[PDB]
């Protein structure tokens, strides 16, 4: 996250850190107490059966009672399509079903279907590039734009100054109305161009699918 601010900590009880050989690769969104979801491009190429899950994180430098770490199970996409940017969905089955408490908590969803216009207030979050790597989890408020975007995206811009998501951020969740609406999937122009909205897998074009996985 480029030009936001640290998070309180748990904050965001569902926000999630996906790990690989004890780092941070891309985000991610607790939906059930034993799914999570991210972006597909997070885990094409990756083995899947050495990724980490980690729950209940805030400063990833540190120590922290309050984690809770599961491996991957079984992963579920629905047309992930790289070559357009489109359908940047996974959900990974964990090998177990996190605690629930102050921490850690399952994320809410929105009703199939629904569409947020153009100024709708979000914020976005993640442990990606703050330009160097975050320790601290970091949130941004961002704008729901439609201009730049297509319709497939759910896309946003920090309004007056460069700032957005960045590399890390991939497969974090964007927070609309306490909902999450987009799950970050690209950006152009670099991160924190000042021009191009980010671009988010439209997470209410895919809420049937997500349920019959979760049950
Ligand atoms: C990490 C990354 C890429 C990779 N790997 C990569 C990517 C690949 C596939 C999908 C899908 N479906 C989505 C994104 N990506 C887009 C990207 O690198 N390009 C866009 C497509 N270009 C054409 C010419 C083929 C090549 C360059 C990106 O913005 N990013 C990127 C960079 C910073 C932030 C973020 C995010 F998700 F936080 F927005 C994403
Ligand atoms: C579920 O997985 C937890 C984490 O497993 C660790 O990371 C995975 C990706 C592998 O590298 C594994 O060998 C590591 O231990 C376990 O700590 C936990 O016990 C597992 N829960 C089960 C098996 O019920
Ligand atoms: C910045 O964002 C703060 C939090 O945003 C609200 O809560 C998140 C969880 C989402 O539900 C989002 O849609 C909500 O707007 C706001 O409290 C604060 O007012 C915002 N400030 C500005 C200038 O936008
Ligand atoms: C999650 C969060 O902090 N939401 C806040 C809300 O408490 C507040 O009433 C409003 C002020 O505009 O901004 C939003």
């Amino acid at each position: 996250i480029v030009g936001g601010r640290r998070a309180r900590p748990h904050a965001w009880p569902f926000m999630v850190s996906l790990q690989l050989r004890g780092g941070h690769f891309c985000g991610a969104t607790l939906i059930a107490p034993n799914f999570v979801m991210s972006a597909a491009h997070c885990v094409a190429n990756v083995n899947v059966r050495a990724v980490r899950v980690v729950l209940g994180a805030h400063n990833l430098s540190r120590r922290e009672p309050t984690r809770q770490v599961f491996a991957v199970q079984r992963i579920f996409e629905n047309g992930y399509d790289p070559v357009n940017l489109l359908n940047d969905i996974v959900i990974l089955q964990l090998n177990g079903s996190a605690t629930i408490n102050a921490n850690v908590q399952v994320a809410q969803l929105p009703a199939q279907g629904r569409r947020l216009g153009n100024g709708v207030q979000c914020l976005a979050m993640g442990w990606g590039l703050l330009g160097g790597i975050a320790s601290v989890l970091q949130e941004l408020n961002v704008t729901v734009v439609t201009s730049l975007c297509r319709r497939s995206n759910v896309c946003t811009l920090v309004r007056g100054r460069q700032a957005g998501v960045c590399f890390g951020d991939s497969g974090s969740p964007l927070v609309c109305n306490g909902l999450i609406h987009g799950i970050a999937s690209f950006v152009r122009g670099g991160c924190a161009s000042g021009l191009y909205p980010d671009a988010f897998a439209p997470v209410a074009q895919f809420v049937n699918w997500i349920d019959s996985i979760i049950q």
